[PDB]
């Protein structure tokens, strides 16, 4: 059967079949259903082996020209591998496939039309935190590409017993430090207060700035994490300026060009990769609305309002809506001016709609979390708002993890 | 136990207990879980009687000063009533309580801080469509109050066997007609195309305008529906003007002052009221963003853009965000100028947050559908966006219904 899905803007109807391949608390950010926690022992054969077979089938079934001999031979090899060793190793080709599929299956990602365009750095041979650091640097460097942003993923060694996990303690590859000031005030990124403390506690020298790039906190083979400063030549920044307001530059705002997730787990055919940093390119509203205007972040709304000469004390004036748009054009303008890849939320919405349509035609569905896909600003002025969606967990998938410091056994 | 809920903007944590009193497909507009369909026979005693007792307990348990004698006597009376007659009648006091509770339990309503402030018109003695019409007129008149908008509800007779249902075939008490033009174009409200046809098909004279107020299509005691024109002196309208753009008036826009839902079903202690029109007052973004800017409605965005002299062909310019805000200030300004109650989305968001906080303190929860509660524009600039919510069906509740024309047996 199917689930009937309606696009209220265009009246269009779609039939979801794909939800049958799946594995209200919808407005929860980090639900347990979206988390893949730690392990003390390897995954039971009873659950590993069927998952593995399904992946191999999915992998071979994706081929335009089917190769039955290779498929059955690989099915045989993998089965024998799991039954005798208690685990298995993917081929590079299978890993590349897994990373794209997991992105294709990320319900919270608006940039999925790009799913097939991903550079994969195989770091499964990695053994030390220094080698992890080198892989992360190469990733930052490749992905940054002097502002011509490229989507990439670095896949570190898979979880074995769960006592030898490779982990990136950071939220993101590039992110700013947040300090609780003696004044009671907060400096920089209020969202990294706890993690900034962790870095300081592990020997990081805090420069006490508003835009201090946090260090890499790398855990290799279950060992205690090691702190590494990101070479500043690798961190590309965009200084904020408005195309009409000269005073915008005076706010002294900047942002990093690279949106890279550092802390997620890639699940593929029973295998778990607890260290697999990935990136795309920015969507303007993420910096302009979330990073600059949330009270839990840089919180600049009032200042941009006052400087525009608006009624900052009457909500009914819509000064907040007026200010947010200027911040958003500034973000867009600044990235454009400085030759750095950025996408506006309107263009992204249309792109996702095209992708979703392609996905229903290609496989009878697209897992999509409406709450995440709808831009944080101008919702209904956007096609995705009027689109009914089905949110489900397929495989391969990118899961959240429990924060490493909460489960790590020290030395 | 409880469910831990986080407000990411203020870091605040709440514990939901109330979800235990309840009865992903979250982005679906009219799910079956939110619908209460028709009946051929009265509700089985096995399901009616326990629901009835729970309501009586809830009603008596709401008293500041408990009345055990009255409670047990009413429990006894109701039980005897259901066991012997197969149904029961609420007291006016119980009905008033039920209507407010159902509003308090409406997860999709941002105006809930007002839940206790509701005028209840008891029309349970109604027998004809002409009497229904008189009750609706009195409601429109009371609620309108010359622009000083008051929340009201008219409760028509409860469902008996389901073959004698009282129904309002309209979506809303006041709404504009939508016509498919010979030109292939659409005139007026594109969202009422099908229902406008139904009215024409039932003998309504279409005036072929952009703002033609639809007639009342009233079904009393299971009879065939009757068409009634709303007395125009009862329909208060706000003509749209911008406080700075003189050309805004030239767009020739207007909207009705009264947001009144006509088609929902009130469920209370096993009883179903399939005709119970209710209203509040407008939240600006509903007219400005949804009614004026959706492609499925009045679709004015491009015209407001051009007239502002903007890059209507480059999405990256953020012309849509620029235009929507002006439309929104126009809506707000026009209702203010014309002394008609309206609430901006920023003020409404703050109000709901205060309400939600009061609700967790008062009963350990607040059923809330995030997708609906977050304004259609300026999401994150709003406190409700950062609030994690739990969506569940309590009782009393306002359910959707299957469109009457789809199930009605004609004469
Ligand atoms: C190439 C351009 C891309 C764009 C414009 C894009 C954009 C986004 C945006 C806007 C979000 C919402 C993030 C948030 O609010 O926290 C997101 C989330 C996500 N994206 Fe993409 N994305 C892109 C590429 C990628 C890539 C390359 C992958 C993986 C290989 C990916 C995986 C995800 C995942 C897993 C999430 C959810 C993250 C979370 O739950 O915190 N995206 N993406
Ligand atoms: C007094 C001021 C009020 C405000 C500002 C308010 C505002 C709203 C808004 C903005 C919505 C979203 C509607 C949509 O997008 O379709 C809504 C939905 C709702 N409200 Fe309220 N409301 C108010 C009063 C009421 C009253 C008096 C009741 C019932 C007695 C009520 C019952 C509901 C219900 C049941 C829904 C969901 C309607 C649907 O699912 O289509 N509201 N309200
Ligand atoms: N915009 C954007 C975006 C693009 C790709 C990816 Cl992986 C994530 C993205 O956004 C998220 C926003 C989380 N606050 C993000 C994640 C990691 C680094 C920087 C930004
Ligand atoms: N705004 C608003 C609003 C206030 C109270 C109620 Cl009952 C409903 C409201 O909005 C809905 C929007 C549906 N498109 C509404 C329902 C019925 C008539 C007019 C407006
Ligand atoms: C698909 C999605 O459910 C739909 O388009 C929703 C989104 N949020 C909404 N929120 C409100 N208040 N009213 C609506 O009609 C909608 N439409
Ligand atoms: C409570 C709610 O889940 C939360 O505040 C969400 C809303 N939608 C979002 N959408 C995206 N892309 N990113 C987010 O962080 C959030 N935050």
């Amino acid at each position: 059967q199917y689930v009937r899905i309606k696009n209220w803007g265009s009246g269009e109807i779609l039939h979801d079949t794909l939800h049958h391949k799946a594995t209200c608390l919808g407005s929860i950010m980090n639900p347990k259903s979206l988390t893949r926690g730690p392990r003390d022992k390897p995954t039971p054969l009873e659950e590993l082996l069927p998952h593995a077979i399904e992946f191999i089938n999915q992998y071979y079934g994706s081929f335009k020209e089917a190769k039955i001999e290779e498929h059955l031979a690989r099915l045989e090899a993998v089965t024998k591998e799991i039954e005798t060793t208690g685990t298995y190793q993917l081929t590079l080709d299978e890993l590349i496939f897994a990373t794209k599929m997991a992105w294709r299956n990320a319900p919270r990602c608006i940039g999925r039309i790009q799913w097939s365009n991903l550079q994969v750095f195989d770091a499964r041979n990695c053994s030390t935190a220094q080698e992890m650091f080198q892989h992360i640097c190469r990733h930052i460097l490749y992905a940054t590409n002097n502002g011509n942003i490229r989507s990439a993923i670095t896949v570190f060694p898979q979880r074995s017993d769960g006592k030898h996990d490779f982990r990136l303690w950071n939220s993101q590859l590039i992110r700013y430090a947040g300090y609780q000031m003696p004044d009671g005030t907060i400096r920089g990124d209020a969202a990294t207060l706890e993690f900034t403390q962790l870095c300081i506690d592990l020997g990081w020298k805090p420069r006490y700035g508003r835009f201090d790039v946090l260090p890499l906190v790398l855990q290799a083979d279950g060992q205690d994490p090691e702190v590494f400063e990101i070479p500043p030549d690798l961190v590309l920044e965009v200084t904020m300026e408005h195309p009409k307001y000269e005073w915008f530059q005076e706010l002294g705002l900047k942002w990093y060009a690279l949106p890279a997730v550092a802390n997620m787990l890639l699940e593929v055919g029973g295998l778990e990769f607890p260290a697999c940093p990935f990136n795309g390119w920015y969507m303007g509203t993420e910096i302009g609305v979330r990073d600059f205007c949330d009270t839990q972040r840089y919180n600049i709304l009032e200042e941009v309002g006052r400087r525009m000469g608006l009624e900052t004390h009457t909500l009914a004036s819509l000064w907040k809506d007026r200010a947010v748009t200027e911040i958003n054009v500034a973000v867009l303008h600044s990235f454009q001016k400085q030759n750095v890849t950025i996408m506006d939320h309107h263009t992204a919405s249309e792109s996702f709609m095209k992708h979703m349509q392609n996905e229903y035609r290609a496989r009878g569905g697209c897992p999509a979390d409406w709450i995440w896909l709808v831009p944080p600003v101008s919702g209904s002025i956007t096609p995705v708002f009027h689109q009914e969606m089905l949110n489900y967990v397929l495989s391969p998938f990118y899961y959240y993890q429990i924060e490493p410091w909460k489960t790590h056994i020290w030395q």
